[PDB]
């Protein structure tokens, strides 16, 4: 395990996802986050506004905002290069989507979207970064902007995955828990840990089904993938 350095990684969890920002090259979603997300649309062209928390340099999230005209996004992440990244892409339309710097297991999510305002958030290859104490932290901080009928669409590297079984037990931070090289982390998630990471914050289970995938010498990508509602009133 890597004992002290642990909380070393946890106080650095942005700067090293800044720092990938740094050096790496802008340079994934799922049809499934697409195609859920228009299931979440009663009129054909309700309006709808989505959180995605952990947007990155939001490759993904782009291209969705060109696919469908009549959605908002929020779209927040804690790596300051990584909302330059999204602020300087030409596509940015201040209309389209406001993007802001937040910690989600430190920044209240009403500083910048209202509450109970979001139609849909997408917790993308996001809750793995986080540490498994503070993860419920991040949802807390999205029931708070979640309509009280609507949705979490969560895809995340899941349970023996790929990267999970390349790992050497010297990156192993804990039980399914490991550091990348660059310091960022995985945690690798099993459909009953999300479950109750999501239970315990007030979701209700919709989808939580493991998914398996073809990496691009290939085992397959394991990535749980899973749709949990913040229950009506
Ligand atoms: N506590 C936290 N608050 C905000 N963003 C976080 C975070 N911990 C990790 N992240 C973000 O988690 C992301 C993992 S990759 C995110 C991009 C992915 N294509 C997506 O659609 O979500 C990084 O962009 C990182 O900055």
């Amino acid at each position: 395990v890597s004992d002290f350095k642990q909380q070393k990684l946890e106080q650095e969890a942005q700067k090293n996802w800044d720092l990938f920002y740094k050096r790496n090259s802008t340079n994934h979603w799922t049809t499934r986050e697409f195609e859920e997300l228009r299931s979440c649309r009663e009129f054909e062209d309700q309006k709808l506004t989505m959180l995605e928390a952990g947007c990155g340099v939001g490759n993904c999230l782009f291209p969705l905002l060109e696919e469908d005209p009549n959605i908002f996004a929020y779209a927040c992440d804690f790596s300051p290069r990584a909302i330059e990244y999204v602020k300087q892409n030409p596509l940015y339309d201040t209309e389209r989507c406001k993007v802001f710097q937040c910690d989600l297991t430190k920044d209240d999510l009403l500083d910048h979207v209202p509450p109970e305002s979001v139609d849909v958030v997408m917790l993308i290859f996001v809750l793995s970064a986080v540490h498994p104490d503070k993860m419920h932290l991040v949802l807390q901080n999205i029931y708070k902007v979640l309509k009280p009928g609507k949705s979490v669409l969560f895809r995340d590297y899941g349970l023996y995955d790929h990267a999970m079984l390349r790992f050497k037990a010297s990156s192993k931070l804990g039980e399914n828990f490991y550091v990348r090289q660059d310091g960022t982390r995985s945690y690798f998630f099993t459909d009953d840990f999300l479950a109750q990471l999501f239970m315990d914050t007030g979701y209700e289970e919709v989808v939580n089904e493991y998914v398996f995938r073809e990496t691009v010498l290939c085992v397959p990508r394991v990535f749980l993938q899973s749709k949990f509602l913040k229950p009506p009133k």
